[PDB]
């Protein structure tokens, strides 16, 4: 029950797109807002590049789709649709994912402005409960930051881009420096320096290099004390660390001058070095900040999600074959 497509030589790349999806507007991956007129609903549609002209590309690629298709939460984007234009598997070069497209990112809403504190609860709290499910299914966002985050008119919100990663702003300073072995608290650390920006309306740690980085990380936090450097295998992240001169963490309640006593409790509690003892979501969630939203019945995980593939090291071809089972197995939700 094949569809009609159209062709669309817009951007400087050719787009090749079934006829519901009407009047295209250009906004890894090429992505456009367009109008479904079988639903009469705005969506985003994204162009995969040269999905299958390399190995980690078609790996990559492959990888997308499945968590796509496994990923069902409130604040987790959605698949709408996943099509090519390809005939066969032999034809097949392209991928295009159809997702809901929302009126704005955080990288906007916070564009120069502060918030309210419920504004702040109610977002936040929605990043947690998102980060739960994907958590549990065992993946990791690893860059988590305003613009992956989209949220419509009503301050509803879905996380945009996690897995993928397998913008230095918003990173933990484990993942950075690759010292101490990492967990799903490297998300906790983007939440932090988020609720924190969208409190003040500054970015906490503005960088301007990997080295500057750190500095500003450690100028709020301080520099690692002997417990946290007694774990840390790594000698020449060792030999950083010992190198810089040392610094006192600060008190969070002097530097988020007014904002919400437990914001500022949470806060430290997501913004600590140790990523052994850094919140994770599912505590975050059940922290005081959101007793209005609090609810650990309405609070769902993931159901199991097979990733042996990770351990794979097929050939282009055999990733690209994996990818058309998935997209002529897909069915809408
Ligand atoms: C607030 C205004 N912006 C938007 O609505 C908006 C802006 N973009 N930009 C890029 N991709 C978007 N969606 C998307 C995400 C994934 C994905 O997340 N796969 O990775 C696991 C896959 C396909 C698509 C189409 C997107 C949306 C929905």
């Amino acid at each position: 029950e094949r569809p009609t497509f159209y062709r669309q030589e817009l951007n400087k790349t050719i787009w090749e797109v079934p006829e519901r999806y009407q009047n295209l507007s250009p906004v890894y991956g090429s992505v456009c807002a367009a109008f479904d007129t079988k639903t009469g609903l705005r969506v985003a549609v994204k162009k995969l590049s040269r999905p299958f002209q390399s190995i980690i590309h078609a790996k990559r690629t492959y990888r997308e789709l499945r968590l796509l298709k496994h990923m069902k939460h409130e604040n987790v984007i959605g698949l709408l649709d996943v099509f090519t234009p390809a005939r066969s598997l032999e034809e097949f070069n392209d991928v295009y994912l159809v997702t809901h497209l929302m009126g704005a990112d955080l990288n906007n809403i916070v564009k120069c402005q502060k918030l309210t504190d419920d504004h702040v609860q109610f977002l936040i709290y929605q990043i947690l409960r998102g980060l739960k499910y994907i958590h549990s299914a065992d993946i990791i966002h690893r860059d988590l930051k305003p613009s992956n985050l989209a949220v419509n008119e009503d301050c509803e919100l879905k996380i945009l881009d996690f897995g993928l990663a397998r913008t230095r702003w918003y990173r933990a300073p484990e993942i950075m420096l690759n010292w101490m072995h990492y967990n799903q608290t490297v998300d906790i650390w983007s939440v932090g320096c988020i609720m924190a920006e969208l409190l003040t309306g500054r970015t906490l740690f503005p960088g301007t290099d990997h080295i500057d980085q750190l500095k500003l990380i450690l100028r709020l936090v301080g520099t690692p004390g002997a417990e946290l450097l007694k774990k840390i295998s790594s000698e020449s992240a060792r030999n950083y660390i010992q190198s810089l001169t040392q610094m006192p963490k600060m008190n969070f309640a002097n530097v988020f001058i007014g904002a919400n006593p437990l914001a500022v409790d949470l806060l430290e509690k997501m913004l600590v070095l140790d990523s052994d003892k850094r919140i994770t979501a599912a505590q975050a969630l059940a922290h005081a900040y959101f007793a209005q939203y609090h609810d650990p019945d309405d609070e769902p995980v993931a159901d199991p999600y097979d990733q042996s593939f990770e351990s794979r090291d097929l050939l282009i071809d055999e990733w690209k074959s994996l990818t058309y089972d998935e997209v002529i197995s897909f069915v809408p939700p």
